[PDB]
């Protein structure tokens, strides 16, 4: 099963916070590169991105899934970070 991505939260579905999921539940993803952001916007059938801004750090109840490869598409596992996730904002073009 692929990761799938997608944007939640957002004014429309070209931008949020980014949550991915594999045989899944839908959770958050941590990350620590607009490569990453750009695939995730045109998987929605959104324009290219044009930014993104890391939400939470610090936060110790933050948590989601994490991917140690640069690009979703080649993640064969999500790896859990239960606190301390930071997690992302994108916002693409239409």
């Amino acid at each position: 099963p692929a990761v799938e991505s997608r944007l939640v939260g957002g004014s429309s579905i070209c931008e949020g916070t980014v949550e991915v999921r594999q045989g899944a539940q839908w959770a958050a993803l941590c990350d620590s590169s607009s490569l990453r952001w750009e695939e995730v916007c045109r998987e929605q059938q959104c324009g290219s991105v044009n930014s993104y801004r890391v939400l939470d750090a610090g936060d110790p109840t933050s948590r989601g899934l994490f991917c140690p490869h640069q690009k979703l598409s080649q993640c064969h596992e999500l790896w859990e970070r239960n606190s301390y996730c930071k997690k992302v904002f994108v916002t693409c073009q239409d």
